[PDB]
Protein backbone atom coordinates (compact mmCIF):
# COMPACT_ATOMS: atom_id res chain seq x y z
CA UNK A 1 0.00 0.00 0.00
CA UNK A 2 2.15 2.38 1.37
CA UNK A 3 5.36 1.34 -0.58
CA UNK A 4 3.57 0.89 -3.76
CA UNK A 5 2.30 4.92 -3.83
CA UNK A 6 5.93 5.60 -3.41
CA UNK A 7 6.77 4.23 -6.69
CA UNK A 8 4.45 5.31 -9.55
CA UNK A 9 5.52 9.02 -8.20
CA UNK A 10 7.37 11.13 -10.52
CA UNK A 11 10.74 10.90 -9.63
CA UNK A 12 11.90 14.63 -10.34
CA UNK A 13 9.03 15.93 -7.70
CA UNK A 14 10.14 13.37 -5.44
CA UNK A 15 13.74 14.46 -5.60
CA UNK A 16 12.05 18.23 -4.95
CA UNK A 17 10.18 16.88 -2.00
CA UNK A 18 13.06 15.98 0.02
CA UNK A 19 15.41 18.36 -0.81
CA UNK A 20 13.27 21.29 0.93
CA UNK A 21 12.31 18.91 3.50
CA UNK A 22 16.62 18.46 4.20
CA UNK A 23 17.07 22.17 4.35
CA UNK A 24 14.29 22.79 6.68
CA UNK A 25 14.96 20.45 9.10
CA UNK A 26 19.15 20.93 8.99
CA UNK A 27 18.61 24.70 9.69
CA UNK A 28 16.07 23.95 12.80
CA UNK A 29 18.61 21.23 14.55
CA UNK A 30 21.71 22.76 13.86
CA UNK A 31 20.23 26.02 15.54
CA UNK A 32 19.21 24.13 18.90
CA UNK A 33 22.76 22.88 18.63
CA UNK A 34 21.99 19.33 17.33
CA UNK A 35 24.72 19.19 14.50
CA UNK A 36 26.54 16.07 16.52
CA UNK A 37 23.08 13.79 16.11
CA UNK A 38 22.69 14.06 12.43
CA UNK A 39 26.64 13.62 11.60
CA UNK A 40 26.13 9.96 13.01
CA UNK A 41 22.53 8.85 12.11
CA UNK A 42 21.41 10.52 9.17
CA UNK A 43 25.18 11.19 7.49
CA UNK A 44 25.47 6.98 6.50
CA UNK A 45 22.25 7.23 4.60
CA UNK A 46 24.26 9.76 2.53
CA UNK A 47 27.26 7.74 2.14
CA UNK A 48 25.18 4.74 0.60
CA UNK A 49 24.25 6.82 -1.96
CA UNK A 50 27.73 8.01 -2.60
CA UNK A 51 28.90 4.22 -3.19
CA UNK A 52 25.65 3.15 -5.48
CA UNK A 53 26.37 5.70 -7.41
CA UNK A 54 30.41 5.25 -8.10
CA UNK A 55 29.67 1.67 -8.57
CA UNK A 56 27.58 1.77 -11.93
CA UNK A 57 30.73 4.06 -13.53
CA UNK A 58 32.70 1.22 -14.45
CA UNK A 59 30.32 -1.26 -15.90
CA UNK A 60 28.15 1.42 -18.06
CA UNK A 61 31.38 2.81 -19.31
CA UNK A 62 33.23 -0.32 -20.48
CA UNK A 63 30.18 -2.23 -22.22
CA UNK A 64 28.55 1.17 -23.57
CA UNK A 65 31.65 2.76 -25.45
CA UNK A 66 32.22 -1.30 -27.09
CA UNK A 67 28.73 -1.40 -28.36
CA UNK A 68 28.74 2.13 -29.52
CA UNK A 69 32.21 1.78 -31.08
CA UNK A 70 31.02 -1.05 -33.41
CA UNK A 71 27.63 0.33 -33.83
CA UNK A 72 28.86 3.16 -36.18
CA UNK A 73 30.84 1.15 -38.84
CA UNK A 74 30.81 2.77 -41.65
CA UNK A 75 33.05 5.86 -42.17
CA UNK A 76 30.93 8.63 -44.15
CA UNK A 77 31.69 12.42 -44.32
CA UNK A 78 28.59 13.89 -45.85
CA UNK A 79 29.02 17.89 -47.31
CA UNK A 80 26.73 18.74 -44.78
CA UNK A 81 28.24 17.08 -42.04
CA UNK A 82 31.42 18.98 -41.29
CA UNK A 83 29.42 22.28 -41.24
CA UNK A 84 27.29 20.69 -38.80
CA UNK A 85 30.41 19.35 -36.84
CA UNK A 86 32.51 22.37 -36.66
CA UNK A 87 29.21 24.19 -35.72
CA UNK A 88 28.74 22.52 -32.70
CA UNK A 89 32.42 22.47 -31.21
CA UNK A 90 32.85 26.10 -31.40
CA UNK A 91 29.74 26.63 -29.33
CA UNK A 92 30.70 24.58 -26.86
CA UNK A 93 34.29 25.72 -26.31
CA UNK A 94 33.00 29.21 -26.34
CA UNK A 95 30.25 28.30 -23.80
CA UNK A 96 32.96 27.14 -21.10
CA UNK A 97 34.55 30.46 -21.73
CA UNK A 98 31.40 32.12 -20.94
CA UNK A 99 31.14 30.25 -17.88
CA UNK A 100 34.75 30.52 -17.06
CA UNK A 101 34.02 34.50 -16.42
CA UNK A 102 30.81 34.03 -14.86
CA UNK A 103 32.70 32.11 -12.57
CA UNK A 104 35.16 34.76 -11.54
CA UNK A 105 32.86 37.85 -11.79
CA UNK A 106 31.24 36.26 -8.96
CA UNK A 107 33.07 33.95 -6.86
CA UNK A 108 30.84 30.69 -6.01
CA UNK A 109 32.15 29.89 -3.15
CA UNK A 110 35.11 31.92 -1.71
CA UNK A 111 33.03 32.40 1.67
CA UNK A 112 32.98 29.03 2.73
CA UNK A 113 35.94 27.12 3.95
CA UNK A 114 36.39 23.27 4.37
CA UNK A 115 38.17 21.68 7.32
CA UNK A 116 37.41 18.30 7.10
CA UNK A 117 39.66 15.97 9.47
CA UNK A 118 41.91 19.33 10.30
CA UNK A 119 44.06 19.17 7.38
CA UNK A 120 43.81 21.63 5.08
CA UNK A 121 44.05 21.02 1.36
CA UNK A 122 47.61 20.46 -0.31
CA UNK A 123 47.72 20.18 -4.51
CA UNK A 124 50.41 18.04 -5.72
CA UNK A 125 52.56 18.68 -8.77
CA UNK A 126 51.07 16.78 -11.87
CA UNK A 127 53.47 14.12 -13.97
CA UNK A 128 54.79 15.19 -16.77
CA UNK A 129 52.50 15.44 -20.27
CA UNK A 130 54.57 11.93 -22.02
CA UNK A 131 54.52 10.09 -18.96
CA UNK A 132 50.33 11.61 -19.35
CA UNK A 133 50.02 10.75 -22.70
CA UNK A 134 51.69 7.44 -22.57
CA UNK A 135 49.76 5.94 -19.68
CA UNK A 136 46.88 5.98 -21.97
CA UNK A 137 47.89 2.53 -23.25
CA UNK A 138 47.22 0.24 -21.04
CA UNK A 139 49.79 -2.84 -20.14
CA UNK A 140 47.17 -5.12 -18.66
CA UNK A 141 43.35 -4.91 -20.38
CA UNK A 142 42.31 -6.91 -17.43
CA UNK A 143 43.98 -4.55 -14.95
CA UNK A 144 43.02 -1.66 -15.81
CA UNK A 145 39.30 -2.65 -15.50
CA UNK A 146 40.04 -3.81 -11.89
CA UNK A 147 42.57 -0.83 -10.04
CA UNK A 148 40.35 1.39 -11.04
CA UNK A 149 41.40 3.07 -14.24
CA UNK A 150 39.14 5.11 -16.59
CA UNK A 151 41.62 6.38 -19.58
CA UNK A 152 42.82 3.23 -20.58
CA UNK A 153 39.50 1.53 -20.08
CA UNK A 154 38.09 4.27 -23.21
CA UNK A 155 40.95 3.23 -25.04
CA UNK A 156 41.06 -0.52 -25.07
CA UNK A 157 36.85 -0.47 -25.04
CA UNK A 158 37.03 1.73 -28.63
CA UNK A 159 39.35 -0.66 -30.28
CA UNK A 160 37.30 -3.93 -29.30
CA UNK A 161 34.68 -2.55 -30.59
CA UNK A 162 36.30 -1.59 -33.82
CA UNK A 163 38.27 -4.86 -34.43
CA UNK A 164 34.73 -7.04 -34.18
CA UNK A 165 33.14 -5.41 -36.97
CA UNK A 166 36.25 -6.31 -39.24
CA UNK A 167 35.95 -9.77 -38.60
CA UNK A 168 31.89 -9.82 -38.02
CA UNK A 169 31.67 -9.78 -41.74
CA UNK A 170 34.34 -11.86 -42.88
CA UNK A 171 34.26 -14.52 -45.20
CA UNK A 172 34.21 -17.78 -42.18
CA UNK A 173 31.18 -18.87 -41.15
CA UNK A 174 32.54 -19.73 -37.61
CA UNK A 175 34.13 -16.44 -36.98
CA UNK A 176 31.06 -14.48 -37.50
CA UNK A 177 29.13 -16.51 -35.44
CA UNK A 178 31.68 -15.83 -32.80
CA UNK A 179 31.57 -12.22 -33.20
CA UNK A 180 27.81 -11.51 -32.89
CA UNK A 181 27.86 -13.99 -29.53
CA UNK A 182 30.70 -11.90 -28.21
CA UNK A 183 28.79 -8.64 -28.70
CA UNK A 184 25.46 -9.56 -27.47
CA UNK A 185 27.01 -11.24 -24.03
CA UNK A 186 28.38 -7.18 -23.71
CA UNK A 187 25.05 -5.83 -24.71
CA UNK A 188 23.00 -7.31 -22.28
CA UNK A 189 25.58 -6.24 -19.88
CA UNK A 190 25.15 -2.39 -20.91
CA UNK A 191 20.95 -3.05 -20.83
CA UNK A 192 21.45 -4.80 -17.51
CA UNK A 193 23.75 -2.08 -15.96
CA UNK A 194 20.42 0.56 -16.96
CA UNK A 195 18.04 -1.29 -15.27
CA UNK A 196 20.11 -1.00 -11.86
CA UNK A 197 20.68 3.03 -12.76
CA UNK A 198 16.10 3.12 -12.79
CA UNK A 199 16.42 1.58 -9.15
CA UNK A 200 19.35 3.51 -7.70
CA UNK A 201 17.29 6.80 -8.68
CA UNK A 202 14.24 5.55 -6.64
CA UNK A 203 16.49 5.54 -3.70
CA UNK A 204 18.39 9.46 -4.34
CA UNK A 205 14.93 11.17 -2.75
CA UNK A 206 16.16 9.53 0.76
CA UNK A 207 19.57 10.45 -0.20
CA UNK A 208 19.87 13.82 -0.98
CA UNK A 209 17.30 14.32 2.05
CA UNK A 210 20.51 12.82 3.90
CA UNK A 211 23.34 15.17 2.45
CA UNK A 212 21.11 18.37 2.57
CA UNK A 213 20.71 18.26 6.13
CA UNK A 214 23.57 17.14 7.25
CA UNK A 215 25.32 20.15 5.08
CA UNK A 216 23.36 22.72 6.54
CA UNK A 217 23.48 21.31 10.34
CA UNK A 218 26.97 21.79 10.37
CA UNK A 219 27.23 25.05 8.78
CA UNK A 220 24.07 27.26 7.87
CA UNK A 221 22.60 30.44 6.75
CA UNK A 222 25.73 31.88 5.68
CA UNK A 223 25.83 28.50 3.31
CA UNK A 224 22.83 29.31 1.44
CA UNK A 225 24.24 32.74 0.08
CA UNK A 226 27.08 30.57 -1.38
CA UNK A 227 24.61 28.26 -3.19
CA UNK A 228 22.62 30.96 -4.16
CA UNK A 229 25.25 32.65 -5.68
CA UNK A 230 26.23 29.66 -7.72
CA UNK A 231 23.13 29.26 -8.78
CA UNK A 232 22.54 32.51 -10.48
CA UNK A 233 25.99 32.70 -11.88
CA UNK A 234 24.58 29.53 -13.87
CA UNK A 235 21.45 30.94 -15.16
CA UNK A 236 22.67 34.00 -15.91
CA UNK A 237 25.78 32.43 -17.85
CA UNK A 238 22.45 30.39 -20.16
CA UNK A 239 20.39 33.22 -20.58
CA UNK A 240 23.53 35.05 -21.78
CA UNK A 241 24.06 31.99 -24.10
CA UNK A 242 20.63 31.99 -25.94
CA UNK A 243 20.82 35.89 -25.96
CA UNK A 244 24.43 36.68 -26.87
CA UNK A 245 25.25 33.78 -28.84
CA UNK A 246 22.47 32.55 -30.57
CA UNK A 247 20.84 35.51 -31.86
CA UNK A 248 23.36 37.12 -32.98
CA UNK A 249 24.23 34.17 -35.36
CA UNK A 250 20.55 34.65 -36.87
CA UNK A 251 20.74 37.71 -37.51
CA UNK A 252 23.59 37.53 -39.14
CA UNK A 253 22.26 35.43 -41.73
CA UNK A 254 18.90 37.11 -41.71
CA UNK A 255 16.61 34.71 -39.73
CA UNK A 256 14.18 36.58 -37.47
CA UNK A 257 14.73 36.41 -33.99
CA UNK A 258 10.91 36.43 -32.83
CA UNK A 259 9.20 33.75 -35.75
CA UNK A 260 11.97 31.49 -34.14
CA UNK A 261 11.56 32.25 -30.23
CA UNK A 262 7.47 31.59 -31.01
CA UNK A 263 7.83 28.62 -33.18
CA UNK A 264 10.32 26.62 -31.08
CA UNK A 265 8.39 27.44 -27.55
CA UNK A 266 6.71 23.76 -27.44
CA UNK A 267 10.64 22.51 -27.44
CA UNK A 268 11.50 24.69 -24.77
CA UNK A 269 8.77 23.63 -22.33
CA UNK A 270 8.74 19.96 -23.13
CA UNK A 271 12.76 20.62 -22.09
CA UNK A 272 12.12 21.95 -18.98
CA UNK A 273 9.56 19.65 -17.70
CA UNK A 274 11.37 16.63 -18.47
CA UNK A 275 14.82 17.26 -18.28
CA UNK A 276 15.71 14.49 -20.71
CA UNK A 277 16.84 15.44 -24.51
CA UNK A 278 16.72 11.92 -25.53
CA UNK A 279 13.11 12.11 -24.21
CA UNK A 280 11.92 15.47 -25.98
CA UNK A 281 13.86 14.17 -29.09
CA UNK A 282 10.22 13.27 -30.66
CA UNK A 283 9.01 17.07 -29.84
CA UNK A 284 11.87 18.39 -31.37
CA UNK A 285 11.69 16.70 -34.58
CA UNK A 286 7.87 17.73 -34.85
CA UNK A 287 8.85 21.40 -34.72
CA UNK A 288 11.67 20.89 -37.90
CA UNK A 289 8.51 20.24 -39.76
CA UNK A 290 6.90 23.33 -39.81
CA UNK A 291 10.05 25.31 -40.55
CA UNK A 292 10.18 24.36 -44.14
CA UNK A 293 13.43 22.43 -43.58
CA UNK A 294 13.98 19.67 -45.66
CA UNK A 295 13.42 16.24 -44.79
CA UNK A 296 16.58 14.86 -44.95
CA UNK A 297 18.96 17.54 -43.47
CA UNK A 298 17.27 18.28 -40.22
CA UNK A 299 16.80 14.46 -39.67
CA UNK A 300 20.40 13.47 -39.38
CA UNK A 301 21.15 16.92 -37.26
CA UNK A 302 19.15 16.12 -34.49
CA UNK A 303 19.30 13.04 -33.45
CA UNK A 304 23.19 13.80 -34.04
CA UNK A 305 23.47 16.41 -31.89
CA UNK A 306 20.99 15.85 -28.84
CA UNK A 307 24.21 14.02 -27.27
CA UNK A 308 26.61 16.29 -28.90
CA UNK A 309 25.74 19.94 -28.82
CA UNK A 310 24.73 19.98 -24.77
CA UNK A 311 26.00 23.25 -24.77
CA UNK A 312 24.42 23.74 -21.34
CA UNK A 313 26.18 20.64 -19.38
CA UNK A 314 29.73 22.66 -20.66
CA UNK A 315 29.00 25.79 -18.86
CA UNK A 316 28.01 23.79 -15.59
CA UNK A 317 30.82 22.29 -15.61
CA UNK A 318 33.01 24.86 -15.94
CA UNK A 319 31.17 26.88 -13.46
CA UNK A 320 30.86 23.99 -10.85
CA UNK A 321 34.87 23.86 -10.85
CA UNK A 322 35.48 27.04 -9.41
CA UNK A 323 33.03 26.60 -6.83
CA UNK A 324 34.51 23.24 -5.61
CA UNK A 325 38.43 24.99 -6.26
CA UNK A 326 37.33 28.10 -4.12
CA UNK A 327 35.63 26.05 -0.91
CA UNK A 328 39.12 24.12 -0.86
CA UNK A 329 40.40 27.45 -0.19
CA UNK A 330 43.03 26.94 -3.59
CA UNK A 331 43.54 28.99 -6.90
CA UNK A 332 44.05 27.90 -10.33
CA UNK A 333 46.92 29.19 -12.10
CA UNK A 334 46.16 30.34 -15.93
CA UNK A 335 47.21 27.27 -17.36
CA UNK A 336 44.86 25.03 -15.17
CA UNK A 337 42.20 27.20 -16.70
CA UNK A 338 42.60 26.41 -20.20
CA UNK A 339 42.91 22.89 -19.24
CA UNK A 340 39.79 22.99 -17.53
CA UNK A 341 38.20 24.20 -21.04
CA UNK A 342 39.81 21.40 -23.24
CA UNK A 343 38.35 18.56 -20.34
CA UNK A 344 34.63 20.56 -20.25
CA UNK A 345 34.18 20.45 -24.11
CA UNK A 346 35.02 16.62 -23.85
CA UNK A 347 33.17 15.69 -21.03
CA UNK A 348 29.68 17.20 -22.90
CA UNK A 349 29.92 14.58 -25.47
CA UNK A 350 30.50 11.83 -23.01
CA UNK A 351 27.57 13.05 -21.09
CA UNK A 352 24.66 10.35 -21.81
CA UNK A 353 21.79 13.10 -21.96
CA UNK A 354 20.03 11.67 -19.23
CA UNK A 355 18.79 13.45 -16.24
CA UNK A 356 21.49 13.68 -13.85
CA UNK A 357 24.67 12.73 -15.93
CA UNK A 358 26.14 16.27 -15.89
CA UNK A 359 26.94 15.98 -12.30
CA UNK A 360 28.55 12.31 -12.70
CA UNK A 361 30.75 13.94 -15.74
CA UNK A 362 31.84 16.25 -13.38
CA UNK A 363 34.39 13.77 -11.77
CA UNK A 364 36.43 13.28 -14.64
CA UNK A 365 37.01 17.54 -15.56
CA UNK A 366 38.30 17.51 -11.48
CA UNK A 367 40.51 14.91 -11.50
CA UNK A 368 42.31 16.30 -14.58
CA UNK A 369 42.69 19.78 -12.70
CA UNK A 370 44.34 17.91 -9.78
CA UNK A 371 41.20 17.32 -7.30
CA UNK A 372 40.74 13.57 -7.00
CA UNK A 373 37.68 12.21 -5.37
CA UNK A 374 39.65 9.90 -3.30
CA UNK A 375 40.27 12.97 -1.03
CA UNK A 376 37.61 13.54 2.30
CA UNK A 377 37.79 17.24 1.70
CA UNK A 378 37.18 16.83 -2.11
CA UNK A 379 34.68 14.54 -1.57
CA UNK A 380 32.40 16.63 0.92
CA UNK A 381 32.51 19.35 -1.62
CA UNK A 382 31.54 17.18 -4.50
CA UNK A 383 28.64 15.83 -2.06
CA UNK A 384 27.43 19.49 -0.72
CA UNK A 385 26.67 20.24 -5.16
CA UNK A 386 25.37 16.81 -5.67
CA UNK A 387 22.16 17.32 -3.86
CA UNK A 388 21.81 20.81 -5.67
CA UNK A 389 21.94 19.47 -8.95
CA UNK A 390 18.44 19.17 -9.20
CA UNK A 391 17.46 23.06 -9.76
CA UNK A 392 20.58 23.50 -12.13
CA UNK A 393 20.20 20.19 -14.20
CA UNK A 394 16.30 21.96 -15.75
CA UNK A 395 17.74 24.92 -16.92
CA UNK A 396 20.77 24.35 -18.53
CA UNK A 397 18.73 21.02 -19.85
CA UNK A 398 16.35 23.79 -22.13
CA UNK A 399 19.82 25.76 -23.56
CA UNK A 400 20.83 22.11 -24.91
CA UNK A 401 17.62 21.30 -26.58
CA UNK A 402 17.69 25.17 -28.31
CA UNK A 403 21.27 25.06 -29.40
CA UNK A 404 20.48 21.35 -31.65
CA UNK A 405 17.64 23.60 -33.85
CA UNK A 406 19.38 26.79 -34.49
CA UNK A 407 22.36 24.50 -35.91
CA UNK A 408 20.01 22.78 -38.10
CA UNK A 409 18.76 26.06 -39.38
CA UNK A 410 21.85 27.66 -40.10
CA UNK A 411 23.30 24.87 -42.28
CA UNK A 412 19.92 24.42 -44.22
CA UNK A 413 19.59 28.24 -44.66
CA UNK A 414 22.95 27.89 -46.71
CA UNK A 415 22.68 24.51 -47.77
N1 LIG B 1 20.11 18.06 -18.65
C1 LIG B 1 20.89 17.40 -19.69
C2 LIG B 1 21.41 16.04 -19.19
C3 LIG B 1 22.50 16.18 -18.15
O1 LIG B 1 22.84 17.33 -17.79
O2 LIG B 1 23.01 15.15 -17.68
C4 LIG B 1 20.06 17.21 -20.95
O3 LIG B 1 18.84 17.07 -20.89
O4 LIG B 1 20.59 17.19 -22.06
NA1 LIG C 1 27.87 23.24 -28.78
NA1 LIG D 1 21.89 19.13 -27.70
NA1 LIG E 1 26.70 14.43 -24.44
Amino acid sequence: GLYRKYIEYPVLQKILIGLILGAIVGLILGHYGYAHAVHTYVKPFGDLFVRLLKMLVMPIVFASLVVGAASISPARLGRVGVKIVVYYLLTSAFAVTLGIIMARLFNPGAGIHLAVGGQQFQPHQAPPLVHILLDIVPTNPFGALANGQVLPTIFFAIILGIAITYLMNSENEKVRKSAETLLDAINGLAEAMYKIVNGVMQYAPIGVFALIAHVMAHQGVHVVGELAKVTAAVYVGLTLQILLVYFVLLKIYGIDPISFIKHAKDAMLTAFVTSSSSGTLPVTMRVAKEMGISEGIYSFTLPLGATINMDGTALYQGVATFFIANALGSHLTVGQQLTIVLTAVLASIGTAGVPGAGAIMLAMVLHSVGLPLTDPNVAAAYACILGIDAILDRGRTMVNVTGDLTGTAIVAKTE
